[PDB]
This record gives C-alpha cells, sequence and structure tokens, in this order.
C-alpha cells in the first residue's frame, strides 16, 4: 500500500545518502525520466520500464514478451503494491537484475517509489 511505500522511500533514501553524500533527498523529475528512459538490450533494440508499464504507472501494463496485462504500479490504484513488504525488496532486487542485468541503486529505488506516489491517476 501507500504506507509501505513511503517508508521505503526514507530507507532507500538513507542508504544512498551513505553511499553517495550528495545525493540527500528523493526527486521525482528523476525517478520519471528513470522510468521512461530508453536503454539498449544486448540486442541493440531499445527498451524502457514503461515499453511494459507504459508511461503512466496509474495504468495497466502489457509484458512485451508474453502479452500479459500487468497490474498497475502506483500504490494509490493499486493498494496492493508493496503490501507484501517481507518479500517486495526482493522482488524489486530480482526484477531490477531480470531487466537491467544488476540491481538499481539505492537512490534510483528511492527516487522511482517517491515518483509512484505521485502518479495517482490513470491516463484516460
Ligand atoms: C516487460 C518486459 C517489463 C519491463 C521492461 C519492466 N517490467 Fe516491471 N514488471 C513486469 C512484470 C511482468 C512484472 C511482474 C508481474 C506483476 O504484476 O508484479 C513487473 C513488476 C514490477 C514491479 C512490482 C514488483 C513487486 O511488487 O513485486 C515494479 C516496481 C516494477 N515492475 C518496476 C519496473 C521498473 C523500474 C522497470 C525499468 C527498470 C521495469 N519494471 C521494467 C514487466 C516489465
Amino acid at each position: 500500500d501507500v504506507t509501505n511505500a513511503e517508508k521505503l522511500v526514507y530507507k532507500y533514501t538513507n542508504i544512498a545518502h551513505s553511499a553517495n553524500p550528495m545525493y540527500e533527498a528523493p526527486s521525482i523529475t528523476d525517478g520519471k525520466i528513470f522510468f521512461n528512459r530508453k536503454f539498449k538490450t544486448p540486442s541493440g533494440k531499445e527498451a524502457a520500464c514503461a515499453s511494459c508499464h507504459t508511461n503512466n504507472p496509474a495504468n495497466v501494463g502489457k509484458n512485451i514478451v508474453t502479452g500479459k496485462e500487468i497490474p498497475p504500479l502506483a500504490p494509490r490504484v493499486n493498494t496492493k503494491r508493496f503490501t507484501d513488504i517481507d518479500k517486495v525488496e526482493d522482488e524489486f532486487t530480482k526484477h531490477c537484475n531480470d531487466i537491467l542485468g544488476a540491481d538499481c541503486s539505492p537512490s534510483e529505488k528511492a527516487n522511482f517509489i517517491a515518483y509512484l506516489l505521485t502518479e495517482t491517476k490513470p491516463t484516460k
């Protein structure tokens, strides 16, 4: 839910600030850029988080590999997101590894979850 998501932003901010002292607080601008940024897959094809989750994380997504819909990421819209707090940190680490080849950094996670807190309305 939103409660657990918000608490994770503080957790990852404090980890990030220890590792990278110039980082002090989340940037929702940077979280949004991270979500939409086209990165290069090994093949040379570009992809972004938004390729599967759409450019609005309040919307239902679609996996470009399998065609399967994906529930929204924004926890105000899909309140199940982040409720499974014993597992969701490990699951996010696994997912970053799957999509990008390595875990997302603590500042990337703080910025991204803070951005998710701000996306409360689906695109119509
Ligand atoms: C399609 C190939 C995807 C791309 C590119 C990214 N994600 Fe994804 N994401 C995808 C699926 C099929 C799933 C699992 C199904 C589900 O409903 O959870 C997810 C899930 C997430 C989650 C939720 C994790 C959890 O609650 O356990 C998050 C926060 C998430 N995805 C974020 C995310 C980011 C930041 C991405 C770019 C680095 C990204 N995803 C890419 C499919 C795909």
